[PDB]
Parts: C-alpha cells; sequence; structure tokens
C-alpha cells in the first residue's frame, strides 16, 4: 500500500534517552563451565547416540526389500571397489594386495562410527597419488640398490624388488596413522571452521591438477618406462619430459592393450551415461573388462612371449597387525595435514551431494571423527588413507542404496577376495589396472569447462581456480594447496581493502538514496555531499578511505588548510606594515561496516578533526549499534566530538542539515 | 523538525521501471592507453616537478632568515649524526669508519629527490640490526680463521682481524643495493598499497621486540664477551644464555665506564625533555659525553693498562667507488624484502609525525623513489641501509629546521670528519659508542605501556601486538615480520568469517530497526523474523550463515522438511490400508554486504529454495545496487526467484507482508 512515517529526527541521543537498554549477560566463568558440563541422562544418551550413529538407523530397518537391495548393491560395489583398490595400489608404490587390505578395514571401521548412508569409503586417486608422492620423496628407489649379481665392470647394483616393499608399506602405514591422528585431533577439538577455507573453485582446480598428475603417472605406468621419480618444483613437467625422452623404451603390446581397454571403457561409460532412460543400472564395465583381460592374458603367455608386465606377487592372505614405525612425523607433518584436509574436503563434498540427493542430514564433526578412526584402524593393518570415490559412490546410489549394510556387504566381497579371489588374478597385466584409473578421470577432466562460466560470474573466484590449478602443478601438489588457501585469503582481504564506494544521492520526492554512478535523475542537497563506504575500515583501507574522501569532495582537507595558513601569514604582516567553496557538509553513509579496527578509528577522528579547521562538518548516517559501542571504548567521543554528529538514517542527517541551515544562516 | 515521507512500496521493480539508469563507460582499450599517455607540456612539467621536488622549495627560499636556523641546526645534528652514525656501525659488523659514509652519501642523495623538509636521513638502530643479522649468517667469524701463529698443540687458528672486514663490507654493500632496487620496484611500478599492511600495532610490536634484541646485541659489546653469533630460532634466547655463561670473561674497565655513561646520558635526556619550558634547544648530551670520554681515554692509557677495547683502525679517508658483488641476490632476496619494507615504514611513520607539525604534505610514492636512489647511491660507496632516526630527527626540528638545507649543512660536518675529525677519536672506547645506542632505546622500550591501553580498546589489535612481539623474538627478527603480516591479515579474515549478527526488531510507532540484544522494549512483527548479517557472505562464512539462520528461527529448514517426509510416508500408506509454527516469513537485512562471492550464492539460492518447501518466504531488506547487479550475473533470478522478493528499506518488507496477509488470509 503506502509507506508513510511520522517521527522526530532522532540522531543518536534523542533516541538513546527514552530507550532503555538490556543489561549484558553475566559471564560467571565458574557457572559457565559448570552449566556447560551436563550430568543428566538425557545429555549422555544424546552424546552416545551422536558419537555412535549406528544405533540409530539399525533398529528402524526395513529388511523385507532392503536386504535384497543391500545385497545386490553390496556385491556390485564390492567388485567395483576391489577393482579400484587393486588399481590404485600402484599409485601408492605398494603391492597390489595392500589395496585389497585398504578396501576391507576402512569399510568395517566406517560402520559403528559413521553418520551417512550413501557413502562408500575406500581408496581415491588423488589421495593415493599424494601418498605415493610423499613415499617416493621419503623413500626413493636409489636408496636400496644392493650391489649383487656379478656385473660387467662395476658392482651389479640392480633393482631391490622385494624387501623395499616392506619399507614402503611401513612408511605408508605411518603416514596413514599420522593422518588419522590429525583428523582425530581436528575432530575432538571441535574445530571445523578450518576446512571452510577450501572453496569450490579451489578444490575444483586442485582436483583438476591432481587428475592431470594422475593421468601423467598412469601413462608412465602404461608405457612401461623407468623414470627417476622427479619431485619438487615442476615435478610433473620433469617427469613428462623424462617420459618423452624414454619413448623408445616402451612396450608395443602393453601400449596397444592399454589404449584398447581405455577406448572400450570410455565408450561403454559414455553409452551407459547417455542412454539412462532404457538402462537404469549402470553396466559394470570395469568387472567385465577385468575378467576378459585376465582371460586373454592367461590363455596366451603374454608374460613370457610378449614380455608384458604382470603382478605375479599376490600373497593371497592376511597378516598380523604391525605396530607403526613411530619417529617419522617431523618430516611428514605437513604432508599428512594436506592429505587429511583434502580427504575430509572430498568426503564432505560427496556426503553433501548424496545427502541432498536423498534429503537426509550429515554432521561434519561426526564424519571427521569417523574418518579419523577409520584411518587409525587402517594404519594398524598396512593400509593407506581412505576416502569416498565419486565413481564408486555412484554405484551404490544408482543400483539402490539405503543404509551402510550395503557397504558392509561390499566388504564381504573384498573379504572373500583377500583369501581366495586374487590367485587367479596373477597373470593380469598392470596396464589394465592402470587404465581404469584414467577412464575414471573423465569427471575431473570435464571440470575445466566451468572456467568460461566462472569468468562471466565473479572474476575473482575464476582467478582462484586458475591460480590453484597452476600452483598445484608447478610447485608440487601438496604445496599447491597451501598456495591456494593463502591466495584465497589474500583475495578475500583485497575485496575488503578496495571497497566499492559511490556517490549516493537523493531520489526526488522520496527518502530512498541510490548511487549517482548508476542512476541519472538524482538531486543532491545544496552543499551537502553524501558518501557510502562498504568493506569496514581497517588498518589497510585507511589510505583508501582518505583517497575516497578526497576524490568525492574534490579537494584535500590538508592542502586547503595549508593554503589557508599560507594566505594567513600575509594577513598578519600587512596589518603590521600598515577549494572548500562548494562543500558545506559531508555525510558518511557508513552503514556497511562491521568492525572498526581502532587503528582506523584514530584516523577517522583525525579526519573529523581536520575537516573542522576548514569549517566542513562530517556527519554519520547509518552506523550500527555494535560499531558505536566499539568506538566508544576506543576513545572517540570527547568533549568536542559528541554523539549529535551521528545519525540513524541517511535522510535524518539531510533533514537536520536543512533545518540547521534554515534556522542558522 | 519532523521526518515524514509518503511514497508507495517500491521493493525492487516498482522502483526500477520508471527510473532510468546511466550507461556504463565504454572500455575502449585502444583509447584508454592513449588518453592515459599525455603529450602536452603541462603534463610533462608536472611529472618532472614531482620526480625532482628540489626545484620546488629552492626557488621560493628565504635565505635571509632560513639560513640562520639551518646553520645552527646543521652543526648540531652533524655532531649528533657523526656519533650515532658510527655507533650504529657496530650493529652491521663493519668498521666504525664505514659508519661515517652512511651519514654523508645518503644525505646528499636525499636532496635532489627528497620530498620532505624535517627528515634527517641516516642510520637506524633497528635497521642496522637486520643488516648485521644477514652479514653474520652469510659471513660468520668461523669462516676465515686462518691457521697461523705456531700454536701450542694444534694449528694456530686465531682471529682474522684485518682482511675479514672486506668480506663483511662488500656483503653489506650488496645488501644496500638490493634493498635500494626493491624500493625502486615498488616506486617504479607505482605499487604502494603493499606497505599499508604494516599496521601501527604491527610496527609498534616489531620495533619493541627489535629494540629488545638491540639491547642484547649492544650489551655484548659493553660486557666485552665473545659469543658464537647464534642465528635462527630462539636467536636472542640462545645468545642471552651464552652471555650469562661468559660473565667471567668480562672487563671491569669497560663495564664501569659503560654503565656510567648509561646513567649520565639517560638522566640528561629525561631532564631536558621534562624541563622544556626553560631550555627550548635540547642539550646535546650525546655529543658532550663523547668528547669527555675521549679525553679521559687518551689521558690515562686505558688501552694498555686497563686492556680496554678501542677502535684504533680508522683510516680517516675516502675510497674510490667499488662495483657491487653481484651474484649473492639468491641468498639475500627474502632478507632484503624485509629490510626494504621496514625502512620505508619508519620513514613514513617519522615523516607523517613532523608533517602535521608544520602542516606540509609528504608524497608517499615519492619517498620510495627518494630512499630508493638513496640506498642505490649508498651501495656504490660501502654504506648500509639509510633511514630516519627518530632521536636524530627530533634534534633538527627542536633546534630549528625549515628545509633540507639544514641537512645539507649537517653533511658538511660529517664531510670534515671523514677527512680530519676522527683521527683524534682513535682511543675512544667501543663501550661508549655501544652505550649511547641503549640510551636512545627509551622511546621504543616505553612502547610496551600501550598494551594495557589497547586491551580496553579493540582486543584483536592488542593480540596482534603481542603476537608480533613474540614471533619477532622466537623465530628471528626478519622472519618475525612475515609471521606478523600473515597473522594481521588473518585477523581481518577472522573478523569477517564470524560476523556480528543480531535479532533486529521494530521500535514502536516508528520505522527505525534496532537490535533485540541491545534494546528491551521492541515489538517484532507477528510471524515475521528479521535477521541482519554483516561481513558479506563468502566461501568461509557461508556455513556460519546457515547456523545463523537456524539460530534466529529456532528450527532447522532441513530437519523440518525431513520430518515432513517422515510423516508423509504414514499418510500415503494409511489411505491404502483404509517445528515451523511461529515463523511465517524471513526478512534478511543484508545491508552490510559489499561482495557476494558467487561460490556462496549457490548456497544462498539454496537457502531460499529450502525455505520454500516448508512454506516460509525469505525476503531481502537493504541489498545494495552493486550487489544485486552482481547476483544477476551469478544466475540467481530464475523463473521462480523474481525481483519482487527483494526490497529497498527494512520497513518496506514488513509493510508488504502486513498488506499481503490482510489481502490474502
Amino acid at each position: 500500500c503506502s509507506y508513510t512515517v511520522s517521527r522526530p529526527v532522532y540522531s543518536e541521543l534523542a533516541f538513546q534517552q527514552q530507550r532503555e537498554r538490556r543489561l549484558p549477560e553475566r559471564r560467571t566463568l565458574r557457572d559457565s563451565l559448570a552449566r556447560s558440563c551436563s550430568c543428566s541422562r538425557k545429555r549422555a544418551f544424546g552424546v552416545v547416540k551422536t558419537l555412535l550413529p549406528i544405533l540409530d538407523w539399525l533398529p528402524k530397518y526395513r529388511v523385507k526389500e532392503w536386504l535384497l537391495s543391500d545385497i545386490i548393491s553390496g556385491v556390485s560395489t564390492g567388485l567395483v571397489g576391489t577393482l579400484q583398490g587393486m588399481a590404485y595400489a600402484l599409485l601408492a608404490a605398494v603391492p597390489v594386495q595392500f589395496g585389497l587390505y585398504s578396501a576391507f578395514f576402512p569399510i568395517l571401521t566406517y560402520f559403528v562410527f559413521g553418520t551417512s548412508r550413501h557413502i562408500s569409503v575406500g581408496p581415491f586417486p588423488v589421495v593415493s597419488l599424494m601418498v605415493g608422492s610423499v613415499v617416493l620423496s621419503m623413500a626413493p628407489d636409489d636408496h636400496f640398490l644392493v650391489p649383487s649379481g656379478n656385473g660387467s665392470a662395476l658392482n651389479s647394483t640392480t633393482l631391490d624388488t622385494g624387501t623395499r616393499d616392506a619399507a614402503r608399506v611401513l612408511l605408508a602405514s605411518t603416514l596413514t596413522l599420522l593422518v588419522g591422528i590429525i583428523q582425530l585431533v581436528f575432530g575432538g577439538l571441535q574445530i571445523g571452521f578450518i576446512v571452510r577455507y577450501l572453496a569450490d573453485p579451489l578444490v575444483g582446480g586442485f582436483t583438476t591438477a591432481a587428475a592431470f598428475q594422475v593421468l601423467v603417472s598412469q601413462l608412465k605406468i602404461v608405457l612401461n618406462v623407468s623414470t627417476k621419480n622427479y619431485n619438487g618444483i615442476l615435478s610433473i613437467i620433469y617427469t613428462l619430459i623424462e617420459i618423452f625422452q624414454n619413448i623408445g623404451d616402451t612396450n608395443i603390446a602393453d601400449f596397444i592393450a592399454g589404449l584398447l581397454t581405455i577406448i572400450v571403457c570410455m565408450a561403454v561409460k559414455e553409452l551407459n551415461d547417455r542412454f539412462k532412460h532404457r538402462i537404469p543400472v549402470p553396466i559394470p564395465i570395469e568387472v567385465i573388462v577385468t575378467i576378459i583381460a585376465t582371460a586373454i592374458s592367461y590363455g596366451a603367455n603374454l608374460e613370457k612371449n610378449y614380455n608384458a608386465g604382470i603382478v605375479k606377487s599376490i600373497p593371497s592372505g592376511f597378516l598380523p597387525p604391525v605396530l607403526p614405525s613411530v619417529g617419522l612425523f617431523s618430516d611428514m607433518l605437513a604432508a599428512s595435514f594436506s592429505i587429511a584436509v583434502v580427504a575430509y574436503a572430498i568426503a564432505v563434498s560427496v556426503g553433501k551431494v548424496y545427502a541432498t540427493k536423498h534429503d537426509y542430514v550429515i554432521d561434519g564433526n561426526q564424519e571427521f571423527i569417523a574418518f579419523g578412526i577409520s584411518n587409525v584402524f587402517s594404519g594398524f593393518f598396512s593400509c593407506f588413507v581412505a576416502t569416498t570415490a565419486l565413481s564408486r559412490t555412484a554405484v551404490q546410489e544408482s543400483t539402490g542404496g539405503k543404509t551402510q549394510v550395503a557397504g558392509l556387504i561390499s566388504a564381504v566381497i573384498v573379504m572373500v577376495a583377500i583369501v581366495a579371489l586374487g590367485r587367479l588374478l596373477e597373470p593380469l597385466q598392470k596396464s589394465v589396472l592402470a587404465a581404469v584409473v584414467i577412464a575414471n578421470l573423465k569427471g575431473m577432466f570435464m571440470q575445466v569447462c566451468d572456467v568460461p562460466r566462472l569468468w562471466k560470474q565473479n572474476k575473482t573466484d575464476a582467478v582462484i581456480w586458475v591460480f590453484t590449478c597452476i600452483m598445484s602443478i608447478i610447485l608440487g601438489l601438496d604445496l599447491g594447496l597451501l598456495a591456494g588457501l593463502l591466495f584465497a585469503l589474500l583475495t578475500v582481504v583485497l575485496r575488503v581493502q578496495f571497497p566499492s564506494w559511490n556517490g549516493l544521492g537523493s531520489v526526488p520526492s522520496t527518502d530512498i538514496y541510490k548511487s549517482i554512478t548508476h542512476y541519472k535523475n538524482l538531486e543532491e542537497p545544496e552543499g551537502v555531499k553524501i558518501l557510502r563506504f562498504s568493506s569496514p575500515i581497517f588498518y589497510g583501507n585507511v589510505d583508501g578511505f582518505k583517497k575516497c574522501i578526497n576524490s568525492t569532495v574534490g579537494f584535500d582537507a590538508i592542502r586547503v588548510y595549508n593554503k589557508r595558513l599560507k594566505a594567513l601569514r600575509r594577513i598578519q604582516k600587512l596589518i603590521k606594515k600598515g577549494p572548500k567553496v562548494p562543500i558545506h557538509s559531508l555525510v558518511l553513509d557508513c552503514g556497511a561496516v562491521s568492525f572498526l579496527d581502532v587503528v582506523g578509528v584514530r584516523s577517522l577522528r583525525m579526519i573529523v578533526k581536520e575537516f573542522q579547521r576548514i569549517d566542513v562538518n562530517v556527519y554519520f548516517a547509518l552506523l550500527q549499534d555494535d560499531v558505536l559501542e566499539k568506538m566508544e571504548q576506543c576513545g572517540f567521543f570527547d568533549d568536542n566530538i559528541r554523539k549529535d554528529r551521528f545519525f540513524l538514517t541517511v535522510h535524518d542527517a539531510i533533514l537536520h542539515l536543512q533545518n540547521q541551515v534554515k534556522s542558522r544562516e
């Protein structure tokens, strides 16, 4: 209808007199810590239900059809997960059966502490790549070349296949234990705001660069070339150059097989993704391609006749738990922190996606605790860091997944594999397992197509994507994340250091104030100049505010007073012998401020004092209550700078100025 | 008088229809660079006048009366400068004769390019500490112990007094040029916002902890003990213990003489500063205490009889310019960046203090060019980084200083010293020069008295002060600055990640909205709940906004919709066999937002979408123009989320709801 008001001009004190405030809540530290710690059985039951969410979804089961859905999803996800684990085991520089280990214990551990229903905990290409990189950095190949074998001229320093795998597995287990400890520390301390800094473009660029490096590593594995595990600055460029220089030492059979299975898997995946209306259940192309590869590789002796590369080192059994080799935390702390934070970010992303898909709640700290306990339990059985693969997670979602029982059934497949299924997988070529990893990289490789879309959107967020992707390629992958978080924080600081100030004016016959750089037909008060300044004043944008004021008033408050003094000395000597014209007042519409940064309130008081010498009043329009209460403690309201200078709304200041001009000429 | 308005409820589109906007300015990249590069003589005359400000104050000089005030201040600061200049030379591990060079060449260069009038360019105790810090690390004492002197058992690896200074002086000369080049880079590229991050508490806590390290460094010379130049983590802590372990190797002749001049110089300094009404010109106690010290040290043979420490190595002459030893920039790149930024910080700090005293403007970017060429010209004559000592600067201002000519006369006093005055200073004890530095540390030691004052003020700024002081002590002095800059910028991110949200309500019979946690007698609309959120939404505080909205409404928009489906399944099965109570609408008073961070608008659109399922409208109150124009490019105004949802003022959103409920029950 109509918007009409009728009230006197309450600037700061005409509203503060008759209005009674609320007394602040008493701290009472003793009572605060006492009331925080509860003793009733209700809080205990609540924290027990929250810490172990397994007792929640179990009593309300729907076994009738849920059992069949869970068993089919379990067998499907078990096949997919054992394949992905035996594939990713190469990325961690560990034997292939440790991938089956890491596909068994984390699933069991994420059953009594998890809080999700559509998450398949297991390996991940990015995490496996980071683990392999830090293992190669902390345990290179040229550190175990034992001289033996009666060489031609010098000592026969051949490869140390064998005992070196034990050292690599011990290093990976120590890394996993440290990652789990870091996750449990982050969870128990209730600190969850530390992972909010990994923005969507940042994690997107990080996953893109990690997928590119995974493609490089898998191409190195498929081509069957011997590199020098270059790490550090430009590691990916160095290893790509080394691959391009070692093209002659390739294997035609392995390369042809890898290219063929890549083409087949990609074509079948695209066909299944496109024609979803006719086939709801995704065809397990991984399973059939692995079966046919094992069949072909076993019939014809590809190992002997074609000199192919097979595993032929599967022990096909369990092992007793081994205590982790404590003592290498100082040289892997940052790597473990990076691995933990990226794993938790990917886990939270997948959880939120598959939760908003099925409309259920997922707690962050509980997921952190669950993944921490999972990594800790994995460290005691020679496993690497566990996460949720988006490809494997989609399997249980498409085939039908209701509870974690489908995941528990998925562990039964890996269970029967570790003991029995895998002795027949002996003649399987390593290039076959190295191919499905590349085929699963389609999701992260298509993420590059959003950069043109982000450019039409906020450009600062698009630069962060490119900055993260490039920095996570030049200066390694683990250090690239730290270069991305700091760059994002710097971009946030820059957006508040250079605000968007305007020339706010008055709309005729109304009281709403709009910017002058956006609207044309606006009337500003005669002599009065209004200024709006977002991005609250801190120690960095103080000079920015000075420049903004000097630009919006046309002159400089310092130079005007300097010229006044230079003209005054001629006045004081002539009697012995014998700029600030248009501006009348300044209204600062500081309504978009949150903090004040007293280092900045000092400069604000300096500005107000300097404008007093040139007889130009500087008022305030829409300062908040929490801002004025903070400025009061900062020593700003002296005997000269009273509260009448501040106002409540922008139009009240203009009305007061007009009334003062009318009553005082 | 009265504040009354009468206008219809223009929410977003009722105001946008009849209001014509201004067309944005055409970029025209071709014409932009052409219009920027001017060719007229007025623009050419301006850039030359600003680059060389000497042609400004020289033609309008007042030689009649100004020369008298400069000739008395030049001989005054000249004697103070030649003593403080050689005293700070000990902090740079260079001979005492090179300290006189740093008081002659930088003054001459700050005459044709300087832009100030009350600044005495010269050495500085804090800057000289950072210079000598990298000299000890890149050229330690145990790197030149030549075995010679027919020792007792092993090779006589005695001290290398003599050619050892050439290794440190040449290293200091390379540091001076590299610092000067960095200052020219920031000046040439016109980038001056990088020094705005050095806040007052940051530079205050830095100089406080640096002065504490100067006390430890100068006490080493007073006690005449031999340390092991410990550098790195806990550098000051390690060298302090080594001093306490080497108390037995003291010198009572230097200790008594050193402690005596400490009390004398401090007493007269406090006496003259207090009794300013009777004596306007500060008594040069530093000058008289040195002349009387040389007389006593020359009369009685303190060197031979008392085994004191004298210089006795002053060549008293000039030297041809030597080319800098290029090739050590890689090991001094990170160090020079820290020294270059603190030299300019103290320059503007001391500069702006005396600028508002005489009311003259000082160009910030010109100081980078001024000190830039100063250090470059200083590097060609074996000098260290030049700055402005607050103690020496106060001398030329109190004794009477109008222009840089007073500094030019002060250079003549140092000029006659390099040739003649200084051969008589041979028997001067090094403890005397090492004690006058400690006496001037009173100004930086009394800076600790502001921490209780800052605690009553904004506490976050007080923590940065303590954080900078401690970090600049544990992990060195140069690395402590970087730890303070990152911590200060992080505090800005923390202040915007955890905003100050309130429960804004309506004041009766008015239209101004105040917070509910500050005022008592406020009436909120029936069913409507208003929420204000400062610190604009970015990728970090977006999760906090969800908890903020869930806290102000009492419920969770996600759990309520999940409980609806939990109850809907019973409804769809009973027909086959046979929370959100108070909240009516949500008004988000996002009037304190500056940026939008499209990464966050994806969740912002999700918020409006989530509350739509529970039949709870979420409106907007005071969104700015530059923010709504940004959300449009982010893909937010779809066929369902129109512009009618947004409003101009907070009361228009409330008035519209009252009219909508009255017209639609």
